[PDB]
């Protein structure tokens, strides 16, 4: 018969999911950013430019004001419109003569007389073109990795766990278990050898696996605990939908008090643990201790949740069980993010190198 | 006594292995390829070359035909033989004058009068030499990562699971359990506290851990299931070797219906799960529920598989148990592949950058 | 009641920790080193330099002796002091004229007459400056990844497992279980629903979870084994602290005979397994089978270890349980090491590329 601690294995696997929710899942690493370095290289290039080039960025009436492109349209026989935004950003502080001199000193160009500045400028123009070319990576720009944020991943985790973008508070305010579909009795809610559960997310699955009820506190209702049953008072034959107080008595078995570093490997391992614990039968697969007939909570029956999407003839948990597929999608996005972090480190290092060379007076000559 | 669900933990660990077999294990990422970019850079260089250089690639009698190296041997006072294959590949489409002009336009060289083309050619020759140098990585070329394919890894997984290059069909056609060595009774086949099993692969281990037999359908034969026993009808005291129908009734407890993204971390975690479930004793280590004496299938005995290669005094599963060592070898090859993917991303980005610069008329001048 | 094999799950999780100790944990990959290549590039540059530059590195009285900087101080109107150590290292073998000629040949410079050597030298000086700039990565230099060694990580693992820098031998010489704090009886040592254990490390936790004692050899003392109890003879009501012989009878359930490839993912998975097996109650969390009251070793009580740092209202194992936090710190250091390996591969490839170009006579011209 099912008794104290018999579902510790399944509780551990499901709490490995629940612990990821809320705002607890955190990315190891942000995508490398090198815009600062690119902007500095472009500004250094503008600082080294001939005065007549910087003058193109000035208003014709006030040399300290940036050129207005309605007042002074860009010539259509050039490609200047293709580059103006970046050039104007580099030029803006330099329109002030004192700031231009301060930038000359910052970039180690202030010691150069005209012919030596021309020599340096030739190298700088080459280095700057190389920086712009290297800072392009069409395989990352606008990709999944670039468009996906940590907040986006957290919301998707909360969708898998709670069917909501945010984790319910300790009273489960705003949340209705089983999507409002609970009815009849525990085995109707949690499933059986022939029918699936009404649980669409991980938290309601955990509730089916671990909640005590009015009739099993002496035995099966201790399946997920050490000694004291959770004490939900759930009475699904009378009131099918558990209250928020009941849900929280089960959620507090899980680690909701810290953070988790999001990695694809960490999600993969958690999904593999849950997925392979599913016991495949002819019409359903069962998560949790099961001895006979259904997941009714009786010590001779089961403390479990059942799925019809996966059986001994069909189905893959991470594709066919919606909440698991949602988390697998997070895994895939993390794989893309991790590859983008590796790839973007290259232009980051390249641009730091170029800035070093561009500030090296001997190299420039 | 051993009863329903008592081996769910061990079944889950072993099905985590079986699910990798067939063609289900898939690489996250192919090795970055940059041959397209290198070939384009070499072709651009040939397009920019002086006409007398391209003429070296022509037959002396028909200028549209590539030079034949028996008819017109390469001069031995040059290094041309060291480079001819790549040069001739770049030159081949360009031998047609109209195609040469089309390539000049494709590569943004068609606007250049002779002196400006010479200036551009100087930069292109430098960029092309840099591309060739960067496209070399002797630490990846001909390495394990380069020589190992996804098909190779799948075959090695199937060797660990089935001792075959391909996964047996649903009737286990062509397969003989226990390498034909099963005899006597279940405990002889599956092992004991004093002797090892006849199972050399993971599928036959799973069979020992999870198969019901004629005498345990009411009890221990339900160790891996929820309710209904698998129904093999195995009768090893009369006919020791199980049939393909019997094997499939156990294999269908595992997820053979989807795919798995092969990563070193995913294999490591699966091997660590199995390896640490091995219960080390004085003469054997046991995988599966075990109460007394041997893995006979009796509810008072064990539903398990035993190994003599690992004990409480010696042995490491991933080195000393052949099927686990075969999968650990896959893990090692995946680590090398993953490092090669990271390393090859560098020349890939470098060559894309060079192509950008080589097609930039302002940079070339 | 707790009996044979009931703690196999918890033993497996804890042995996944113990197996990392000793010197068994090994890094997949050393940080890429490119000092050899940088040194070669600097030496090639010095080999190509004009004789009057190499002469700056000679003693004024013996041209085969390196310049002494007290005898011949460096001019303060130069930056030579900022570069002297690297230059002098490059110059040292070259002070011998025959060795200088041998290096000219090694670096493919010996075919160059003066004007062609000057042309090559211009390119070499540029390539060498680029190599120096690329070989800088301030995000790795003196970072956690750079300062952390494999020995350092092994010692930290042994601190988590044993509270010592090195793993105790097979007699546990030099080791005292429970930090010398064991007293009274098993439940005082191992904890309960109301009090924490005296175990501060993973090995003593494993002892609480898996040791038999004088009164449970027929039942609960078999929780971690297959058949034969460990046979410690522990009698904590009389002599609380177990002996080294007793500790070794439990440690030998774990894989202490092989090696483990240290990765952040491998540690993360092991910590997640242990952490989520902790059964959270009102005043303590319990690792191990637990039926009633305390971890006394009685078959009706528990074979377990308790922690007050984590409960159903507070605490995260990898932050608040010291031994788990120590191992989580290893995970974090491994993440930094793994990122440094990826990042340092870039300058490694860059410097190999530069060496190739610098030894290419056609490129240099
Ligand atoms: C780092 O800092 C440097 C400055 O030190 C900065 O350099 C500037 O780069 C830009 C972009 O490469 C250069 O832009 C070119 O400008 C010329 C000159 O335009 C003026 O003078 C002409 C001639 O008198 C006038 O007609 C014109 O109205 C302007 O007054 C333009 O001629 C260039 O445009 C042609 O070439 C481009 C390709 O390079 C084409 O994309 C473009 O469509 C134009 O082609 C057309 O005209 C061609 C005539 O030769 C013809 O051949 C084509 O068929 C077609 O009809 C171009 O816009 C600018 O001169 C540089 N400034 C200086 C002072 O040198 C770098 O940009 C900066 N680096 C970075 C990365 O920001
Ligand atoms: C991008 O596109 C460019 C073209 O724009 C292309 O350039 C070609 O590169 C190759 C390889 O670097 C150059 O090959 C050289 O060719 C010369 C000339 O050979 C002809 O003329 C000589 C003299 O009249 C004849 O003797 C000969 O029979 C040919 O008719 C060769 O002299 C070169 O070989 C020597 O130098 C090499 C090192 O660079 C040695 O490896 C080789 O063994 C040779 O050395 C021998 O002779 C030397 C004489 O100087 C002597 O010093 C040595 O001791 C030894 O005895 C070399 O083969 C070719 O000229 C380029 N073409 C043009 C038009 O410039 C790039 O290859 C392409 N980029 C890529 C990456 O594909
Ligand atoms: C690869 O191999 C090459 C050799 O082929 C090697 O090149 C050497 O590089 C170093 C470092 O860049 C060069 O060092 C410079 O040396 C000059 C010359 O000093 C002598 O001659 C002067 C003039 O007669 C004397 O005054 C002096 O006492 C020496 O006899 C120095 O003038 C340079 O120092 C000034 O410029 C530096 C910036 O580049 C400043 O950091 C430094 O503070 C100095 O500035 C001061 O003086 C300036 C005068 O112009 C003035 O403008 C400033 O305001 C300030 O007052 C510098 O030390 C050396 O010449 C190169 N050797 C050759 C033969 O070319 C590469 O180093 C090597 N590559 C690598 C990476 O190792
Ligand atoms: C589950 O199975 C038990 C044992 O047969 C039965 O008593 C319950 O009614 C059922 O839900
Ligand atoms: C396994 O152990 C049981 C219990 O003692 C015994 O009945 C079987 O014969 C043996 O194989
Ligand atoms: C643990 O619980 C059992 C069962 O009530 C009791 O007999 C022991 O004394 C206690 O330590």
């Amino acid at each position: 018969n099912i008794g104290t601690g018999d579902n510790v294995l399944h509780r551990a696997a499901l709490c490995g999911i629940i612990e990821l929710a809320g705002k607890r899942a955190k990315l190891e690493t942000a995508l490398p950013n090198f815009q600062n370095e690119l902007n500095s290289i472009l500004e250094l290039n503008m600082t080294a430019a001939e005065p007549t080039w910087l003058d193109q960025f000035r208003d014709k009436d006030d040399r300290s004001k940036p050129r207005d492109l309605t007042k002074q349209p860009l010539p259509k026989d050039t490609n200047w419109a293709d580059h103006w935004t970046a050039w104007a950003k580099a030029a803006l502080p330099l329109l002030n003569d004192e700031t231009h001199q301060a930038k000359l000193k910052e970039y180690k160009l202030a010691g150069l007389q005209p012919e030596k500045l021309e020599r340096a400028r030739n190298t700088i123009r080459r280095l700057t073109a190389e920086a712009v070319a290297k800072a392009q990576d069409p395989t990352v720009a606008e990709s999944t990795a670039d468009l996906t944020t940590e907040e986006d991943l957290q919301k998707q985790i909360n969708q898998a766990v709670y069917s909501k973008d945010t984790e319910p508070d300790d009273d489960f305010n705003g949340y209705t278990a089983f999507e409002g579909k609970a009815s009849t009795n525990r085995q109707t809610i949690c499933g059986s050898a022939v029918a699936g559960s009404k649980a669409t997310n991980a938290m309601d699955a955990l509730f089916c696996v671990c909640a005590d009820d009015r009739t099993n506190g002496a035995d099966a209702g201790k399946a997920c605990v050490a000694g004291t049953a959770p004490g939900t008072g759930w009475n699904p034959g009378v009131t099918a939908t558990p209250t928020g107080t009941m849900l929280q008595k089960v959620r507090k078995l899980c680690n909701t008090h810290g953070k988790t570093t999001l990695s694809a490997a960490a999600i993969e391992g958690r999904l593999t643990a849950v997925g392979n614990l599913l016991t495949r039968g002819s019409a359903t697969s069962i998560l949790g201790s099961f001895l006979a007939t259904d997941c009714s909570g009786d010590q001779g029956s089961g403390m479990c949740v059942a799925y019809t999407e996966v059986t001994d003839a069909k189905g893959t948990p991470t594709k066919d069980i919606p909440w698991m597929q949602k988390l697998d999608s997070v895994r895939i996005k993390l794989q893309k993010h991790e590859r983008a972090v590796e790839k973007l480190g290259k232009p980051q290092h390249d641009l730091k190198t170029i800035l070093t060379l561009a500030k090296d007076p001997a190299y420039l000559q």
